[PDB]
């Protein structure tokens, strides 16, 4: 385990989504609000689903090796297992507080789908220049969700209670400015260009996730825009 | 596939789920009311995935070799892909039967994704002793599933129709009993501890599966509680 | 890529998927019925799903070899990714057309599930008869799917909008005919019997898709069937 230098990063990941897994589990037990149970349910997902993962990559199972440009290069296949479902259920988190149209949440999660999936594809191709072309169709879907996001969502809160629409804001931007790093880190890091390496790609991703999961989750958690309006 | 001293319970295994299957398709065929045909949908689905599941084990398709313990050892992992659909459908069978939730369902098919999920990596783990860590994380989910079978459920199903609850009451039963043996046949089969052969434990799943599948169809169909109130 | 000599179909086929999806996503722009935004996010998901698979064949990832027949046989197994999450897609086109009901949603995206699942081990299995046992009941899943299409469905139909009658029987007798060839394609190429090479059964599949996703899209989306009826 600690023959890899990142083994601190999936250390510290795993703590701190399993912690943060444990607090929103104890923190929505004495709730019964049928739709604050829906947003403690997907919020509390989000960690446990990224517990399990940081764990296989901790203990070396999501770790796969990919011949490209000459090399074995360690590829962490676990993270896209974890975006898989755990990208969506964020998706889902914020398509129910601005309570979206079913097209519009089957576009975001369509979406969010093609985006992982063609991640995890470029990620594992061995034709170093065609990884980049799955990158940039992974980007485009992100760039969709994006839009999406911004011009779809942003109007519909405004025609909703002032709590869900400032709640949606605040995890709108925090949305947006987070998952924007994701294809950065990539393009830069070992799945990419390999100039950032492995160990602080490991530290970046697991900063990133870490926000975007447990800070996003206490964020959502803590408004009362989560229950339905009630005397 | 004689070859196999297991091929006879993977045999009478793949003709139960399948006879199961056929019955239980010829049965829902006089069936108009759209609550029964829920029910009639998700209670089929589960011996016919089973039977696919079956006949890939019987076939050797369903078969891999996983090094740990310095020997070759036969895994079945058409278990978990059975499982990974399978035991979320019986739970909504559950779930709609008393009128949960969504946030609720969500939880539940969830916890069992991460049950099955967090079970196949214990089960493909080439580091011995941690196929049990996964197998702890994997139990953890499963009482969580049986914590709201009884403790989230059973009160609701009592401020519902007679018919219902006491459907879901031996529903429940059957399920957390039968459910709960798994991790234990696990533990000790090839899987895990390696006390009991893998023809008993193939037998032994075949047993529970046909039971928690079939048996359990047999009672839910076979009652009032799938049918809408109705004149 | 120009190595093989199917490449030509598989740049043909990225090339009308990727230009489907594009036309269906500006299509869309305007639209801001809430029915219409479910059709058009599901039609626009399928070539765009599509899409990604036929790169990924075209680049040579989506190809694995499989010994059957003492010979290294080719097979794309990226159709059955695409398959998997478009042919749901395209009958909850067909089911949401008829307002379904839950139960029968779900039998035809089990069986549909089925199907694939079973058509994708039955493309990777050793064995050579076996393969085509893996056909039946492939073939048996697509049977039943077409009878729910026929004998629940169409008089379903009747009883709605004559929009939405008339545009069903176009979308279901298409969905028939075009879903019913490629068990036949298969059987007769390289998965199966070997009696058409490679390059034509890569162009019939090409056909069928382009057909079965971009010609049923372009017949949906033109119809008032996806709207509500509004003044
Ligand atoms: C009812 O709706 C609210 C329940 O949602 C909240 C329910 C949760 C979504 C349930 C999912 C958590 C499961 C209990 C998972 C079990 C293992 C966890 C990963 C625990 C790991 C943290 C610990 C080991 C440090
Ligand atoms: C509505 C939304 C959800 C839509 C989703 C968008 C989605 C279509 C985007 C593309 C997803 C698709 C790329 C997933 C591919 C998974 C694949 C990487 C798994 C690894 O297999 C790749 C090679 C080794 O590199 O296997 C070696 C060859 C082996 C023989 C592989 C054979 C097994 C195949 C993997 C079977 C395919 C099953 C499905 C892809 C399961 C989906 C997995 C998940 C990652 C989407
Ligand atoms: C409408 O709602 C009720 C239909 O649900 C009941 C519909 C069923 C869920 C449909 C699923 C069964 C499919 C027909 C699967 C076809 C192959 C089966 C595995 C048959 C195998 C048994 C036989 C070969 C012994
Ligand atoms: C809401 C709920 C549904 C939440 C679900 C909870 C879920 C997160 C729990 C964990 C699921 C996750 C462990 C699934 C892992 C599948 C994996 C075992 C498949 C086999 O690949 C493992 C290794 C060989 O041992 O592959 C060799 C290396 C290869 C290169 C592997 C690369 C391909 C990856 C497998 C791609 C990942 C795709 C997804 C994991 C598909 C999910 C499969 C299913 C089993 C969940
Ligand atoms: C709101 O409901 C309507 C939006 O659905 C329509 C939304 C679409 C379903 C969104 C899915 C498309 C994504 C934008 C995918 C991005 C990459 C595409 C595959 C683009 C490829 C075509 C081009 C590269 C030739
Ligand atoms: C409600 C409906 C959706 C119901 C769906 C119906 C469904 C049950 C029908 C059967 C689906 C099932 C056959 C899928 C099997 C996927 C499998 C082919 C992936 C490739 O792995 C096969 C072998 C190499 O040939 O792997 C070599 C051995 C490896 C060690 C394999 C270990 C990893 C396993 C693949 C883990 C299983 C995960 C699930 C099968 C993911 C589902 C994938 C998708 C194709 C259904
Ligand atoms: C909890 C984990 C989160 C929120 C991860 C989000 C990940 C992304 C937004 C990833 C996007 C990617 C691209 C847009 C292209 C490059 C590859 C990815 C998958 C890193
Ligand atoms: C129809 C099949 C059924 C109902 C199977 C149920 C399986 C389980 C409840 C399995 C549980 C497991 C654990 C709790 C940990 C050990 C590994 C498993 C996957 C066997
Ligand atoms: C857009 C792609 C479509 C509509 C593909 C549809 C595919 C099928 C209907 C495939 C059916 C098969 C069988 C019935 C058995 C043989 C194997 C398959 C998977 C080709
Ligand atoms: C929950 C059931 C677990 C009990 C399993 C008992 C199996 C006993 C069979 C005898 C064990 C075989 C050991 C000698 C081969
Ligand atoms: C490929 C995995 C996609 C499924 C992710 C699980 C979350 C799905 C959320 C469903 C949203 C509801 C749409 C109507
Ligand atoms: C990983 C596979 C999970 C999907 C299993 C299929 C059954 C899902 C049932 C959905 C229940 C409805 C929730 C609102
Ligand atoms: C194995 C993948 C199955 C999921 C395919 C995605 C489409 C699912 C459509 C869900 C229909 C709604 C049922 C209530
Ligand atoms: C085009 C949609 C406008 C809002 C999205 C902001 C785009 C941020 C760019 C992210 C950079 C990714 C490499
Ligand atoms: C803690 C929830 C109470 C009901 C669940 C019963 C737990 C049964 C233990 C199963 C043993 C698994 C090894
Ligand atoms: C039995 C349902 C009647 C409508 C389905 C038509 C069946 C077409 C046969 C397709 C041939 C597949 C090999
Ligand atoms: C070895 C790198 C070759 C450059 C490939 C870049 C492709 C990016 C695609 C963006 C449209
Ligand atoms: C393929 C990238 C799409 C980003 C721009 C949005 C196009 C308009 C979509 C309107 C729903
Ligand atoms: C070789 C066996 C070593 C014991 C591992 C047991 C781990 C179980 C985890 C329960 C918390
Ligand atoms: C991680 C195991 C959880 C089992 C005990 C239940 C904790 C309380 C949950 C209340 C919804
Ligand atoms: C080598 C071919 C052997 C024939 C197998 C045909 C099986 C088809 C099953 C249809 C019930
Ligand atoms: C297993 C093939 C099934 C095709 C015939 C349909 C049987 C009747 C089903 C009624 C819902
Ligand atoms: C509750 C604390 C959870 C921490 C377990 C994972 C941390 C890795 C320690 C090596
Ligand atoms: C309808 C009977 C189904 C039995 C087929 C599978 C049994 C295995 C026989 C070797
Ligand atoms: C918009 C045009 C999309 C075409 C890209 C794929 C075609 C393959 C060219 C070799
Ligand atoms: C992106 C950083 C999130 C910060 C979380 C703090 C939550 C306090 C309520
Ligand atoms: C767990 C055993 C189930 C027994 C099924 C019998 C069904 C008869 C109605
Ligand atoms: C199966 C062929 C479909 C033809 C599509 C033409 C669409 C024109 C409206
Ligand atoms: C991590 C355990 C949380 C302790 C309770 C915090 C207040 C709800
Ligand atoms: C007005 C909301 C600002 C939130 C920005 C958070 C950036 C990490
Ligand atoms: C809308 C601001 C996005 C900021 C992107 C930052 C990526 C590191
Ligand atoms: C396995 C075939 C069932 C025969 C009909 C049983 C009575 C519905
Ligand atoms: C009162 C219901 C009892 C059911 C117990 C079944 C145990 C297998
Ligand atoms: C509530 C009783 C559970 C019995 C567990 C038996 C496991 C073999
Ligand atoms: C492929 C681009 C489509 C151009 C607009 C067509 C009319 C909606
Ligand atoms: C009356 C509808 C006829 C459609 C047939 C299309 C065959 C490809
Ligand atoms: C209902 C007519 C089906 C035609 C099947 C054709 C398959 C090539
Ligand atoms: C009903 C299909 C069973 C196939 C068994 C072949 C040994």
């Amino acid at each position: 385990i600690t023959g890899r230098p990142e083994w601190i990063w999936l250390a510290l990941g795993t703590a701190l989504m399993g912690l943060g897994t444990l607090y929103f589990l104890v923190k929505g037990m004495g709730v019964s609000d049928p739709d604050a149970k829906k947003f403690y349910a997907i919020t509390t997902l989000v960690p446990a689903i990224a517990f399990t993962m940081y764990l296989s990559m901790l203990l070396g199972y999501g770790l796969t090796m990919v011949p490209f440009g000459g090399e074995q290069n360690p590829i962490y296949w676990a993270r896209y297992a974890d975006w898989l479902f755990t990208t969506p259920l964020l998706l889902l988190d914020l398509a129910l507080l601005v309570d979206a149209d079913q097209g519009t949440i089957l576009a975001l999660v369509g979406a969010d789908g093609i985006m992982i999936g063609t991640g995890l594809v470029g990620a594992l191709t061995k034709v170093y220049s065609y990884r980049f072309v799955w990158w940039a169709i992974s980007t485009a879907a992100m760039l969709y969700i994006l839009y999406v996001l911004f011009f779809g969502f942003t109007s519909k809160a405004e025609s909703m209670r002032p709590e869900v629409a400032s709640t949606f804001k605040v995890l709108r931007n925090v949305t947006v400015v987070l998952w924007s790093a994701y294809p950065v880190v990539w393009l830069i890091g070992s799945e990419g260009a390999g100039i950032v390496p492995l160990n602080i790609e490991t530290l970046l991703f697991m900063v990133l996730d870490v926000s975007a999961k447990v800070g996003f989750g206490l964020i959502l958690l803590r408004s009362r825009a989560i229950f339905g309006e009630a005397e």
